[PDB]
C-alpha cells in the first residue's frame, strides 16, 4: 500500500526546489541513479541542494515540514557525540509512511568539484546552467579490481597477521576483542580474496555492491552456506570454529586466485596455522 | 616454556639502540606501560625509534636479523593494497617463540609533538637528553565519560536510526548488509550506553580497555549472557533475534541512564519499534 508515489516525492523535492531563489542546482545520489539495481520499497531519495546561504537554512526547521510528518531524523553534522564525516549539512528523514530522504545542503562553490567525489549522480535541476558537461551515472568505480602480485601478498599477509590476534582475544578470555578482530579485518579480507576468484570466474564489469551484499548471486550456495556460518560467534567454542572454517575458506580461495594468476602462494598459512594449533592447544 | 625472558628481550632491544648513532630516542607504547594491565604471554612490545636517517633503515631489512627468526612481519606503512594510516615506518614482527615486536620508526623533528599523540608512553632512552618533562604514563584518557544531555540524545538517535538499515538488508534478503550495520554501528551504541550505565553504577576512574574488551568484569554475567547472544548472526532467522534483543537490551540500558541522569526518554524507541514490528510483519 502506497499513501505517495515515487511522481509524487520527486514533484515535492522538486517543486520546493524551484521556489527557493537560494537552491541553484539539485542532484540525485545513490542507487537511485543506478539502472543495475532492481528498484523496490527501501531506496532512499538522496537528495542534494546546491544553496547561495547555508546558515539561512540551518537557523529552523519548519522549512522541513513539506516532506510530511517524520518517524526520526538525525543531523549528522551538527551532533556532539558523533564528529562531521560529510561536507555540508545533512537531514536523514524517515517518514511516517516508510519514505526515507537523505538531503543535503552544499554551498555553491563546491559545485568546482563535486562531481569527482562520485559517478552515481544525476542532475535533476540547474536553474542557471552551471554544469556544462553533464555526467551520466555509472557504477564503474565498484567493479571488483583486478589484483597485483603485491596486492595480492598483501591481502594474505594482513589475514593472517590478523589471524593471530583473534587467538590473542580468545586465550586472554577476551572475547569481544576477538570477536572485533574477525568481524573488522580477518572477514572482510576473505571477503576481498572471494571477490577476486568471482572477478576470475565471471569478470570485472559489475559491482557486489555495498558491503558485498550482492555476493550471493555470484558464488556457489554451498560457499554462501560456510561464510554465514562464520557469522554464529557467540561464545568461545563458536568462536574457534568461526576462525578454523575462515582459515580454511582462506587457504581454498587464495590457493585458487594464486594458482590462476600465477602468483606464488606465500608461507603465511603454513606458519600461522600451526602458531595457531599450537595456541590453542596451550590453552585448553 | 619461555625460550628468552623479558629482561633479554629488552637488553637486544636496548643494546640495537645504544650501539647506532641513527636512534637517539627510545620509547615504549602501549600495555607494558600501564600498570593496570595483568602480565601476560602476549604483550606485545611497542617500541619506537626516533631516528636521524629515516630511508637508511627501509632500504634494507637485514638489520631486523637481530631481534630473531620471524614467522611474519607486516610493514604496513608499505604496502599496496592498504594505505598509510600511521606516521612514520613500522615493523609488525611475530617471531619464533611467540614473541611479538612493533616497531615504528619516526623522524627526530616528530619529537616536538609526539607525547601529545597517546599518555602510554614511558621513556626508555634519550641520548641528548631531549625530553625536558619526563611523562608518567597513565590510560586516564580511557576512562568512561560522562554523558550530556545531548550526547545521550546523540547515542539514542544513532541506535535506532541504524536499526531501520538493518530492517532494509533483512527486508531485502541482503543479509550482508544487516550483518554490517548491526557489528560496525548498532551495537556499538547499544555497548557505549551500557560503558555509561557501568559509569553511573561505578565510576568514572578506570577503563574498559580496547574493544571494551573488559566490559565482563563490570556487568552482571546476566546481561553478559544477553551481550553475546546478540553476536550469533549467521541466517535470516538469527538476525531478526539479535535485532530485537539489542533493542531490548538498548530499552532498559537507556531507560537506566536517562532515570538516574534526569535527561528526557527520547521517542526513537516507540517510533521504530513499531515500524520494525510493521516491516517484519509486511515481508514475513
Amino acid at each position: 500500500m502506497k499513501m505517495r508515489t515515487e511522481k509524487q516525492i520527486y514533484d515535492t523535492i522538486l517543486n520546493f526546489a524551484k521556489a527557493d531563489d537560494r537552491i541553484r542546482v539539485v542532484t540525485l545520489e545513490g542507487s537511485r541513479t543506478n539502472i543495475n539495481i532492481i528498484p523496490d520499497d527501501f531506496q532512499d531519495y538522496d537528495i542534494t541542494f546546491f544553496v547561495t546561504d547555508m546558515q539561512s537554512f540551518i537557523n529552523s526547521d519548519e522549512w522541513l515540514n513539506v516532506f510530511g510528518e517524520r518517524l526520526i531524523m538525525q543531523k549528522p553534522e551538527d551532533m556532539e557525540l558523533f564528529p562531521k564525516e560529510e561536507k555540508g549539512y545533512s537531514y536523514l528523514m524517515l517518514f511516517w509512511d516508510g519514505v526515507k530522504i537523505d538531503l543535503t545542503l552544499l554551498p555553491l562553490e563546491v559545485l568546482d568539484e563535486y562531481f569527482t567525489w562520485d559517478k552515481l549522480v544525476k542532475l535533476l535541476l540547474d536553474k542557471d546552467n552551471r554544469v556544462t558537461n553533464i555526467p551520466v551515472p555509472t557504477d564503474e568505480d565498484y567493479y571488483i579490481e583486478h589484483p597485483t602480485a603485491r596486492s595480492f601478498d598483501d591481502c594474505c599477509n594482513e589475514f593472517w597477521n590478523t589471524v593471530t590476534y583473534v587467538v590473542k582475544g580468545l586465550c586472554r578470555k577476551e572475547i569481544l576483542f576477538a570477536i572485533d578482530h574477525l568481524n573488522n579485518i580477518v572477514r572482510m579480507e576473505l571477503l576481498r580474496m572471494i571477490s577476486w576468484k568471482v572477478g576470475i570466474e565471471q569478470g570485472y564489469s559489475f559491482s557486489l555492491g555495498k558491503n558485498y551484499k550482492f555476493l550471493e548471486r555470484y558464488i556457489s550456495p554451498e560457499l554462501w552456506k560456510k561464510i554465514l556460518a562464520t557469522y554464529n560467534m557467540g561464545s568461545y567454542t563458536e568462536m574457534w570454529k568461526s576462525l578454523e572454517l575462515c582459515m580454511g575458506i582462506f587457504r581454498m580461495v587464495s590457493k585458487e586466485v594464486a594458482q590462476c594468476l600465477n602468483y606464488l602462494y606465500p608461507d603465511y598459512d603454513k606458519n600461522i596455522s600451526n602458531y595457531v594449533i599450537r595456541q590453542k592447544e596451550k590453552y585448553q
